[PDB]
């Protein structure tokens, strides 16, 4: 009953937004180095088409500040029609949240304290994107990590935008993306010295976009930051 399926999930984003949080809950978000922070989770998901959407997921932990996995458990299923633009999450996180629901249940001494999502935050046609929609639904802070500037409210990749890149020398530079309406929506980063691309980082849950940031540097010893990065091998392994 697609109809009925799609006016619910526009009901669900409306309510789901409202529930999201922008500042830090947790005691090693306000320490400085962290203090606490043990395990920092990475999600990844790749779609592939066919008579059925194909969702290939990716759910790894990795021990903190070294970086090393800890847990994975990585997926490919189908993904239950209707397939409507701008919703696709709203049968893409049900099934990220199997994962993690997977994880307590198995190995629950593993849970993240944070995770890494590859994709976006509050940085949002709509202010909720995959990072936020999972946070909302796992009470998880959450970190979406972009690797390409979404254009809402007024960021444009121009002239200005590629100049303010050029100026991010080191690996931990920041430029502020500011909307039209004058909001700070996220942040770009150079997040290696070895990369010139910046990652475009927004809060997605129960964390403040200072510390997902300085999070997020924390986490790269490469380009891409380390969660991301070993979920991404493991949701291409099985596109």
């Amino acid at each position: 009953p697609p109809e009925e399926t799609l006016s619910l999930w526009k009901g669900e984003q409306a309510r789901l937004k409202a529930r999201v949080v922008d500042r830090d809950t947790e005691a090693w978000q306000r320490d400085p180095s962290f203090s606490g922070l043990q395990k920092v989770g990475g999600v990844a998901v790749s779609f592939v088409k066919g008579d059925s959407v194909r969702a290939c997921a990716s759910l790894v932990v990795l021990s903190y500040p070294e970086l090393k996995v800890v847990y994975e458990d990585s997926r490919m299923v189908g993904l239950k029609a209707p397939y409507v633009s701008g919703f696709l999450a709203f049968r893409e996180v049900p099934f990220l949240v199997e994962l993690v629901q997977r994880l307590q249940e198995k190995e629950p001494d593993l849970m993240p304290q944070v995770v890494l999502v590859d994709g976006n935050g509050v940085l949002h046609q709509r202010g909720f994107g995959v990072a936020c929609h999972l946070g909302v639904l796992t009470e998880l802070p959450c970190i979406g990590v972009a690797k390409k500037l979404l254009q809402v409210d007024g960021l444009e990749n121009n002239a200005l935008h590629k100049e303010k890149i050029v100026l991010l020398q080191a690996g931990g530079d920041t430029f502020p993306l500011i909307g039209s309406s004058g909001t700070v929506l996220g942040m770009a980063l150079r997040s290696h010295d070895h990369s010139t691309k910046p990652l475009y980082v927004s809060v997605g849950h129960r964390i403040s976009l200072e510390v997902a940031v300085r999070l997020t540097h924390h986490c790269c010893r490469f380009r891409i930051p380390e969660p991301i990065r070993q979920a991404d091998i493991r949701s291409r392994e099985y596109i």
